């Protein structure tokens, strides 16, 4: 996160740290067993961290459980990053409370001017690299698809929206990949793509979970 501002130890209780010997990637705890992140974000050998505020030192909240099965969408393309979306399940069931809790799915997409909340362990730079130990945060508005599409010509599907700032100076960034944007409660976006981090004009773009609900709860249902 460039920009942002430190959320507080377990603020943020449905964010996961993806880690396999260090962390590689976010998260989103959907329910006891299930965690949502980016088809990017793929490799074997996943040990998904909850309650993690500095991913570091052992502060007393965190649950370490390794993850049993990888499900990456059906049609996720990597090199446009179309369908940027995976399903991780635990080997068992985390132990909710409120420093480990799920984040709800959305019912609709929400609408351009909506405000969310973008959390992770990124890059906190935009010309340089400096990596946070604490989880940061940032709020920022959904942008309107003609901006989206104007920013990125040719690039954008449906299957993604753009949130942030066009000015720059604020935007996810490498690192924070996978991890959520919740709007109003409601889990609306994973950390995609973008160019740069926080540059004019190129504002972050995200996955829209709400074209996913029925294969997430389909695959979640039989698996
Ligand atoms: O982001 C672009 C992607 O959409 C694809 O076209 O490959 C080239 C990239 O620049
Ligand atoms: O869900 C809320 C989100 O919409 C806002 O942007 O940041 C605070 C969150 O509680
Ligand atoms: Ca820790």
């Amino acid at each position: 996160i460039v920009g942002g501002y430190t959320c507080g130890a377990n603020t943020v209780p449905y964010q996961v740290s993806l880690n396999s010997g260090y962390h590689f990637c976010g998260g989103s705890l959907i329910n006891s067993q299930w965690v949502v992140s980016a088809a990017h974000c793929y490799k074997s050998g996943i040990q998904v961290r909850l309650g993690e505020d500095n991913i570091n030192v052992v502060e007393g909240n965190e649950q370490f459980i390794s993850a049993s099965k990888s499900i990456v969408h059906p049609s996720y393309n990597s090199n446009t990053l179309n369908n940027d979306i995976m399903l991780i399940k635990l080997k068992s069931a985390a132990s909710l409370n409120s420093r480990v809790a799920s984040i709800s799915l959305p019912t609709s997409c929400a609408s351009a001017g909506t405000q969310c909340l973008i959390s992770g362990w990124g890059n906190t730079k935009s010309s340089g690299t400096s990596y946070p130990d604490v989880l940061k945060c940032l709020k920022a508005p959904i942008l309107s698809d003609s901006s989206c599409k104007s920013a990125y010509p040719g690039q954008i599907t449906s299957n993604m929206f753009c949130a942030g700032y066009l000015e720059g100076g604020k935007d996810s960034c490498q690192g924070d990949s996978g991890g959520p944007v919740v709007c109003s409660g409601k889990l609306q976006g994973i950390v995609s793509w973008g160019s740069g981090c926080a540059q004019k004009n190129k504002p972050g773009v995200y996955t829209k979970v709400c074209n996913y609900v029925s294969w997430i709860k389909q695959t979640i249902a039989s698996n």
